[PDB]
């Protein structure tokens, strides 16, 4: 559960939020594999409620109705369709498992569904897998509302409903075989792993219980004895009786730490500056890097009232999230995953975002397609940071410095830092807010390297900065507080 | 150290955030004493350096310059008037002790400083104490950059400079005894314990060896054997290596979960409600009762990039403080403070408060005095929240129902909750949407009850809302969700 059972190299995966199955199909084909990405963090493929106000919500996928692989993002033709085709070019789609619940229990009965199955969350009856009354928490959670009330005891935060959602009764067997069902539908189709939702709501026993009635990978597309890839999201930065450790027996974790600290590392906030990023990793006391998933912002708490709070960078903030995000795939810590999210009319009140509940781009509910530009950005408001130059480089910077160890680290005592991996690769950033010139050791072989952030190589030439090492392995660079990208990076695939 | 030498049933202490002892002297005597105040924690009444850049900020004083009482609050003849006349009154006065470093090392040398002494960081010179370079810490500390690095290195948290400041070597007894003699001074004049400064970059066996050279309080005011009451500032929300519990030997600490959790509950974030707080106390994972220190809000926090984030309540959203405030007066758990601050132009900016940094309201780094309106307001930019009548008469409802059990504990599942404090109080609250209208049991003597919150039992009347409890202890309550206050809550002392 721990190997990615992503395909040669390839060391990232990028969440295209929300997107279409068929969109997604010809991202992968089109831009996805020949740019060196791992795979997809597909949506929530579930058949999940319709939630009408407010109007079509990014969360109403995590509110679930039926295990019909039927969502706003396509049917379960469209599903195959999008997994065959992006498998067929070493990209691999890891599925969103919503497994912890249904829909909230408030909810009116109806088929306002995506695939439109009936259901009554208030007589728990949701026919199309099937579940029922005792096939949820209720009996076993202790406290007055039935809610989690208090993140203080782990056990009414497995037992009981997450903001009134329908808590699926995972101790028992009928339970464990129609989520294991599910799960195995999926990988039949050639899914390569999941990101179990919800892992904290979930004792571990009962995720490995049902982790272990898992097929193994296709054999179409997987090698014999392939493991699903599993990353769980369970949001640890302690103060909790839940550890993210009590789950490293099922698969990795989301560490939130990571996202928050380097914001706040990179927003400059509470003293904090790069130059204290020496030993990052395990050493700012994160879980053990194989057993970690990092990223910047996840698509939830890009909105602000995530687990890293105001301090998380998103696209919004595009010239400090491109470093942040250049900075975490350029450092050997974890396993990484790049966000991909979609515009919306964000308007803040007093703390919070009136709008954060805004779903896609779409036209009366039905989900925008992904149009793709000249110029390689995409339309109808769909963000795709993943195409960013500045960052698909690095995305691709990971893949080759793959393997090296972390070096040739170095630091002004404030924001001006550089480190290399092995002598594939080396990276130069300038958070300070002055000039940064100084030759420094690249531990990289002589010759003449294309900055594969302000531009590319590009038949023998560089169309951004080009960055001269000497058989010393020295180099001279220079990045302006005020340049375009205050950080350089270069490896073995971009010299001439 | 963990009494906290208070005066006659007085259960809560003040903190009268940058004011000058002449009025607090007042103050005391005016209002303090007869509205039962239980103390008042002064700021840093230590010399300290002058910064001018930004201007007179409210953390210069966390930057000491050396020992003489002698700050921007006044002489230490203006100081000892003070404590004399508040503890005349049975108002006890808490020192804002900054013992674990002077100022910053950048700063530069000459006398820029509250009482004119003369002092070289770069030399580590500070003649009026007198400290040199051997009674910092500047050896001991492991780091490169001298400074704090990671949060994760127990030892070099208390060992290395907190941004830049010089961190004196409290392993040593020169410096323990001047630290010791600075308190013992202080103890001479009539003070009644101290907020232990930074205690996290203290090692918990160097604070008990400073403590232990302690005198005992005054015999003047207090009875023989008291001990100072010492509250450490610890800022521990899990995480880190180093834990509250760590200091429990010294005397109380401050527990910043209370008011961010209780922040996030009434902000009604995160799926949080008020009917969840049932258990509130170490029930949601708090600190020992009897060892903690709590508080809404406290100076440092309340603006912003405290540790609760942006969560903690303030006197901006005063409809929401008052009932944080309220809420946690009526609690039982822990001993209590609640802050007074003073307004400034905040200016958010992406993230920050570009002026968080504005010291108190003056003229030319000049603290202006507090005036007093005749509707018992303050004036000069002083907020005033101690005045407020929704809190005031809370800090005396804790004082009435002091030794009272929490009971009659009252939910709606959601945010209608109430709940009381034995037979001598009883509160109400709605934090919902919609009026809030039934007849809970107050466990209240039959009678006619004034609804402290909305008013006053004044000459044999209420001048707010009247509460009437018959024999079986039932009333009936009555809130709409948008009244002045959302909340009522009446005691023994309110009755007709
Ligand atoms: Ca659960
Ligand atoms: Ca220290
Ligand atoms: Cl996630
Ligand atoms: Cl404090």
């Amino acid at each position: 559960q721990y190997s990615s059972n992503t395909q040669q190299g390839r060391t990232s995966i990028v969440h295209l939020f929300e997107w279409r199955w068929v969109d997604i199909a010809l991202e992968c084909e089109r831009y996805l594999a020949p740019k060196g990405f791992g795979g997809v963090q597909v949506s929530p493929p579930n058949e999940n409620v319709a939630i009408h106000n407010p109007f079509r919500p990014w969360w109403e996928r995590y509110q679930p109705v039926s295990y019909k692989l039927c969502t706003r993002s396509g049917n379960e033709d469209e599903f195959r369709n999008m997994v065959t085709r992006c498998n067929n070019v070493g990209v691999r789609i890891y599925v969103d498992a919503v497994i912890n619940h249904m829909c909230g229990n408030a909810v009116s009965a109806g088929t306002s569904s995506t695939c439109g199955s009936y259901f009554n969350p208030g007589s728990r009856d949701f026919p199309a897998v099937p579940y029922s009354g005792w096939d949820f928490n209720d009996g076993k959670c202790k406290t007055g509302s039935g809610d989690i009330e208090n993140y203080n005891d782990a056990t009414q935060v497995r037992d009981c409903r997450l903001s009134g959602l329908l808590d699926l009764a995972l101790g028992k067997d009928y339970v464990r075989s129609k989520i294991a069902e599910y799960m195995n539908h999926l990988i039949d189709i050639g899914v390569a792993g999941f990101r179990i939702d919800a892992s904290k709501h979930m004792w571990p026993g009962d995720i490995k219980a049902i982790l272990d009635k898992l097929h193994n990978l296709n054999s179409n597309w997987f090698p014999e004895g392939s493991k699903p890839f599993i990353y769980q999201e369970v949001i640890d930065l302690g103060g909790e009786p839940i550890k993210s450790s009590d789950y490293f027996g099922n698969g990795r974790v989301t560490e939130f730490k990571y996202g928050a600290k380097l914001g706040t590392v990179i927003r400059k906030w509470n003293g904090e500056k790069m130059s204290y990023l020496k030993n990052w990793g395990e050493g700012w006391g994160f879980m053990p890097s194989d057993r970690a998933l990092v990223f910047v912002d996840n698509h939830d708490n890009q909105r602000g009232h995530g687990a890293g709070g105001a301090s998380i960078l998103t696209f919004w903030d595009a010239r400090l999230y491109k470093m942040a995000v250049g900075f975490m795939l350029a450092h050997p810590y974890g396993f990484t995953r790049v966000m991909s999210s979609y515009r919306w009319p964000r308007y803040f009140e007093n703390g919070k975002d009136v709008n954060d509940w805004v779903g896609p781009p779409n036209d009366n509910g039905v989900t925008k397609e992904v149009t793709i530009n000249p110029d390689t950005t995409c339309g109808n408001d769909w963000v795709c940071e993943h195409r960013w130059r500045q960052i698909r480089n690095m995305v691709n910077f990971r893949n080759v410095v793959d393997g090296q160890p972390f070096t040739n680290w170095y630091d002004n005592g404030s924001n001006q830092v550089a480190f290399g991996r092995g002598n594939r690769g080396f990276i130069v950033f300038n958070n300070d807010d002055w000039t940064f010139s100084l030759t420094l050791q690249t531990g990289l072989p002589a010759g003449t390297y294309c900055d594969v952030i302000s531009g590319d190589k590009i038949n023998g030439n560089c169309t951004g900065i080009k960055i001269y090492v000497s058989d010393d392995g020295k180099a001279h660079f220079s990045i302006s507080n005020s340049a375009e990208d205050p950080f350089i990076a270069i490896h073995a695939e971009s010299k001439l």
